Formats: structure tokens, C-alpha cells, sequence
């Protein structure tokens, strides 16, 4: 039983499906339009075999369904016909900042300044609700018409999710374990912060088109994390960039998540806090794609 | 999707004649058995294996039986793919398990515990510098064979640990804006090693008072205790019946903190576990007075 209040119909009912935009971490996203109201939607579809486990799914509608902030895309409900789950939600029409950079190239400093404001914004609140996003990047960071910013696809926050509730049903018996062993069963072994970090990252890919290391293995990248007194990866051209926003990498790209800071102190920096940081520096990215 | 790259595609019982079914681990039933033309007596452990079933935990299971050749780790003698059944041909230990033994004969004398303690942190030792993690020592999980020996068994837990962890490994998708302590629960789990040593330390408590500490109290709530900041790591219950040595070495062995925990190399130089007089003749004593208490 994937949601109590899914709708056991098709959702061509209600919706004209109209081209396939592509696939997030699971599944196919179709943007379609509501047959009454001529508004666009982004349809999210989602096999279901007979045998299938159904707490991901879940648990992604239910992070979606308990957001209501505007930096979230919004959720409008979910649909079952023909072994095929649908999940509603805003559209974004411009799609990634990722489809975006990869056309226009590198994003100007007050572009990026705005868009690590908008996510902050987005993150502060998915925090506060004890939710992690765990998969900040370019690519789930959604743009639509009016230059505006939407924190899309939960589905590795997902994953996540059942996955701990998988671990603590079968914990099995723990009079032999170590309190270390118990300790990351119950809680997983990080937190919310390590979100932070991945807009750090993003912010340099923002500016560079790739996040650092993206020649290297990802396993020879997660070793290397894990090795030695890792150094955080910096911004490559120091004259490029103001002081604010080599800070703002220094700050969110702290190796220790026990001092590095919240979602809500970083909406405090000077990058991030500053007047003329708006929708429009967006628009005049989307401008780009154009001429 | 090859289970083993060495596996017998035959009947194990061309070779072996089945002789009575000693129970099961984490999965699984184990069979004693005696090879047909030796007359070497053997474990076999047979699990059913369809054909489109995730083969990777007993793949895992095999692998670490099969590369392991050390005294104090049951011995692998190969595995046999016959209808349907994967059977795992292993080393035979006549005395079952320490907690088998144990519930007949009531607690171990400190030398006792103090051989057995040894012997496992050899078999310890060799595990975690071939980067493997037993994750379920127990009791249960170690055996004792007709010759006062002491074999770790039931690498279940690790199979499935070491299977997961090849999972996440595979399906690990581009992991460029992952945060440091994200990383290193991806390819540690949060945990290392020095988790055997503190399931040793509450084993030495086991075969000293028939029950793990807080055995009695719901595990759910002990999980709860554990993880509050002050849990105090437990302790022998008679102080006066076990020596400075015995009580020092549950001292280490349940050091809280993992940073702060001894190696299993460490904890072979300790005290207790260096004595002169630990041998497998103490273990004899324990199987005798098995025989006729
Ligand atoms: C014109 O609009 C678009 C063009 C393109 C894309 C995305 C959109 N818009 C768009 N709006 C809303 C969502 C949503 N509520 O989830 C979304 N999801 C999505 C997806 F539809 C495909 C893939 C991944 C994801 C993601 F969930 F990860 F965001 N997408 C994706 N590009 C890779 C190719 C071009
Ligand atoms: C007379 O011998 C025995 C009597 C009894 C037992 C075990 C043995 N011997 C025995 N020898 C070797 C193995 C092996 N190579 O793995 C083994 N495994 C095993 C098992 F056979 C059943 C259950 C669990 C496990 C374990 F893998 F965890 F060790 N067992 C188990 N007792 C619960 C009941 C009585």
C-alpha cells in the first residue's frame, strides 16, 4: 500500500501527457498538462513488479506530500492503474541548472550567490521538518520559467529512509554488539549537515561545469575522501572570485560535521544575505540559452 | 551470478554419507557427515538455491571460507550445486559450540575462558589483517572439535555485511558532491574491526555467568541504553570469584570508545591471554566433565 491517499485511477483522466523529459534516480518524468486548468505538470512514473517492495516509493511521496515550502517542488498527488505508480508535482521549465550550464557554460558569482541562497532556503526547511535531501547537485536543482529555484528528486533521500527502517526491523538480537555497531543502526552515522557540504561542491560546479575530482574513479574519489588528513577541494581561479564567496566554499566545505555550519547560519553569510540577489540574474542565464 | 568458481557439480552423497542434522546458523541446516572413502567426518551445510535467486551472500560465505587457512577458523573442504541445494563442505568440530557445552556443564573456569579468549583473538587477528570482520562473535559461533580446539564459525553476518557492502559499492552512482563522513560510512559502515573485540569481551562474560549482560532486559531498551551518552560498558557480576587479570582484560575489551579499544594483537599480549599455562587440555577437562557430570 504505497500511499493512503493515492488515487486508484488513470492519470490520464486528469492529464494529457505530453513528452518524456527524461529519469531522476528512479523512474520517468513526463511533462503533461491538467485537462481542466491548462496547467503544466511534471508526472513522475514508476513500474510495480508483483514482488516489489513499495517503502521507497513511500517514503518519497510522504517527504514530498509533508513539504509545503516554495524552493520544493510542490506535490499534487499520486496515481496506481496498470502496475504503474504516478507521482504529481510542480514543472520546472527550464530543467536542471546542470541542462543549463551545459549550454550556457559557467554561472556569473551573483547567479550562483542567489541560487545557493534559494537551496539554503529549501534546506533550512527540509532540516527542520528532520528530513535530509542527501543528493544536492546541479542536476536536482530544477529552474522554471520565471527564473525561479526548485530542490527536486527525493529519490536517494528515499532510499535512505527505508533503508534505516529496513536496518532497525532487522537489527536482530544486540547483547553482543558494540555500542558503535547499535549507534549507526539506530541513527545512520551522519546527518543533515553533510547537505551543506554537497552545495559547497555545487557552488564550485556552478562555476567550473564540473564538481572537483570528477576525472577521478568514484571509488578512487571515496577512498581519497576517506584517506589521511583529507584537504577540501577549493575554487580553481582565485582572482575570479570575491573573497565572500572563496569564504562561503571554506564554510560549507568544513571537513568535520561537528563544526561545520547549519542551513540556517548559512542564510546569515555575506554571500548569500546580500540586496540585488533575485530571480532575474536567472532570467538573464535562461536569456543566454536564446542569444 | 557464478556462485563458486570451484564448485562440485555433484551429489554430495556420492561422497558423503549423512549422519544427523546438527541445527542451523543464520541460515541454512548443518549435517554432520563421513566422507565415504576417508572415513573423515565433515560439517555440510546446505542452504536451497533456486535458479534466479540473489547468489551473493553464500558467493560472500564461501569466498571468506575458502581464502581463510588458519587454525582457529573452521576449514573449507568445497561446495557441491546438486538440485537445487547448495551444500558447503567444512571442518566438523564434535563438541558443537562453547554455549552448547556451557548449558550442560555450567560456567568455564577463568582458564578456561582465559585459553578460549586466546584462541580467538588469534583467529581475530588473522581476520582483521585480511580486512575481514567476523561481526557475531558469540558462544554459538564458537566451536569446539574432539581435540579441545577452538574454531570461529557462522561467517553469516559477515557474508551478508561483505554482500551489501559489494551492492553499495556497485550501485554507488556519482559520488562527487558526497560529504567526507557520507563517504566513510559508504565504504566503512561506521564501524571497523575492534567491534570483534568487544563481542569478545561480552563472550568472556557469557561463558563466566551463562548469559550475555543485560540478557534479561528487552533488547530494544538495551539498544536504548547503549546509545545514550553514559552508558557504562558491563561488568563480571562476582567480582570476588575472578582474578585482577580477567577483570582488567573485560576492562579493555569493553573500552566504549572504538578509537580507544586494543587490536586483536594488542589484546594478545594482555595479561590474561599470555599465561603460560593456557592450553587445549583445559579444554579436554571441560569436554570430560561433559561426559559424565
Ligand atoms: C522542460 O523541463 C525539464 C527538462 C529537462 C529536465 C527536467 C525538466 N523539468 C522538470 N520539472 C519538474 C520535475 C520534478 N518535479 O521532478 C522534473 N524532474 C526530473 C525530470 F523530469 C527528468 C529528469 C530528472 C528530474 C529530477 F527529478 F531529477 F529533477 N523535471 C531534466 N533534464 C535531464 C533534461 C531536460
Ligand atoms: C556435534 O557437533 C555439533 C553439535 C551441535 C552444534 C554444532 C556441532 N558441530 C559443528 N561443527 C562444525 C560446524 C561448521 N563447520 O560450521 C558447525 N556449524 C553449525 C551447526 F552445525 C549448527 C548450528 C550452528 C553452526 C555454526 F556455524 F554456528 F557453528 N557445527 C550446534 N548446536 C546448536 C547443537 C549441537
Amino acid at each position: 500500500v504505497v500511499d493512503p491517499d493515492i488515487f486508484n485511477r488513470d492519470p490520464r483522466d486528469h492529464y494529457d501527457l505530453l513528452q518524456r523529459l527524461g529519469g531522476g534516480t528512479y523512474g520517468e518524468v513526463f511533462k503533461a498538462r491538467d485537462k481542466v486548468s491548462g496547467d503544466l505538470v511534471a508526472l513522475k512514473m514508476v513500474k510495480m513488479e508483483p514482488d516489489d517492495d513499495v517503502s521507497t516509493l513511500q517514503k518519497e511521496i510522504l517527504i514530498l506530500k509533508t513539504c509545503r515550502h516554495a524552493n520544493i517542488v510542490a506535490y499534487h498527488g499520486s496515481y496506481l492503474w496498470l502496475q504503474k505508480l504516478w507521482i504529481c508535482m510542480e514543472f520546472c521549465g527550464a530543467g536542471s541548472l546542470q541542462d543549463i550550464y551545459q549550454v550556457t557554460g559557467s554561472l556569473s558569482e551573483l547567479q550562483i550567490s542567489y541560487v545557493c541562497r534559494e537551496v539554503l532556503q529549501g534546506l533550512a526547511y527540509l532540516h527542520s521538518q528532520k528530513k535530509i535531501h542527501r543528493d544536492i547537485k546541479g542536476a536536482n536543482i530544477l529552474i522554471n520559467d520565471a527564473g525561479e529555484v526548485r530542490l527536486a528528486d527525493f529519490g536517494i533521500s528515499a532510499q535512505i529512509g527505508a533503508e534505516l527502517a529496513r536496518r532497525l526491523e532487522f537489527i536482530g538480537t544486540p547483547y553482543w554488539m558494540a555500542p558503535e555497531v547499535a549507534a549507526v543502526a539506530l541513527k545512520g552515522g551522519y546527518n543533515e549537515l553533510c547537505d551543506i557540504w554537497s552545495l559547497g561542491i555545487t557552488a564550485i560546479e556552478l562555476a567550473e561545469l564540473q564538481p572537483p575530482l570528477f576525472d577521478v574513479h568514484p571509488l578512487r574519489v571515496l577512498f581519497l575522501m576517506t584517506k589521511s588528513g583529507y584537504q577540501p577541494p577549493r575554487l580553481k581561479e582565485k582572482g575570479k572570485w570575491s573573497a565572500a564567496f572563496h569564504n562561503f566554499i571554506k564554510v560549507t566545505l568544513t571537513k568535520s560535521p561537528k563544526k561545520r555550519p547549519s542551513a540556517t547560519k548559512m542564510l546569515s553569510h555575506q554571500l548569500v544575505s546580500q540586496p540585488g540577489l533575485n530571480r532575474g540574474l536567472i532570467l538573464d542565464l535562461l536569456d543566454k540559452l536564446k542569444n
